[PDB]
């Protein structure tokens, strides 16, 4: 037996329940943007405690386990995936992934251990990198005209979300600057898996 603060024990979620969140399959950057907007407009938590997290790598092929699109024990291989990270007042981080079969929200260590898993056994070019943008910066700077979701004749590869494209005064499309794991582009900070866990893990 071993005695393991209790703040995380009573943690109240920052989002509506999973079924009530704005959600479109294969638009996780927008699903997370909408979670950020919800948190901003409600009175429960400050945006300063939350981050948008882009997961990808140079070849844009990342395995993620415990994903809804592939029930079972195998991974989905995404080009990129986006989740929301909340650093709660006591220090415990929580991950909000609308596409995970893990709990929504999920304790950080469980998401890293069960959804991401160790990179040690993975061929290095499939390893995961993390771009962490404070949610306020994400809402201020993110823009997507959804042009990456259309084939050469303009047809939608996956049905679009049911609201107009997210744009800013500075840009109508900079999604690649978030998917990139090059620190020379975009906003926020780029972390290896070990740096990500060191920064946000217990």
């Amino acid at each position: 037996q071993n005695m393991e603060g209790p703040a995380a024990v009573h943690y109240q979620p920052a989002s509506p329940p999973r079924d009530a969140c704005v959600y479109s399959s294969c638009y996780s950057e927008e699903n997370v943007w909408k979670l950020c907007e919800y948190i901003k407009n409600h009175d429960q938590y400050p945006l300063e405690e939350c981050y948008a997290v882009f997961i990808s790598n140079e070849r844009k092929m990342i395995p993620i386990w415990k994903q809804q699109a592939r029930p079972g024990d195998g991974p989905v291989i995404w080009d990129y995936h986006v989740v929301l990270l909340h650093v709660s007042s006591g220090g415990q981080s929580f991950i909000y992934d609308l596409d995970t079969v893990l709990p929504f929200p999920c304790l950080f260590d469980t998401y890293v251990e069960d959804a991401i898993k160790s990179d040690d056994d993975i061929h290095p070019q499939f390893r995961r990198k993390f771009r962490v943008i404070c949610a306020d910066s994400y809402l201020k700077n993110f823009a997507s005209d959804r042009s990456h979701m259309k084939d050469s004749s303009g047809n939608w590869r996956e049905p679009p979300p049911p609201y107009p494209c997210i744009e800013t005064g500075d840009s109508k499309m900079n999604l690649n600057d978030f998917i990139s794991m090059d620190p020379k582009v975009g906003w926020g900070a780029v972390y290896t898996l070990s740096e990500f866990t060191h920064r946000f893990g217990s």
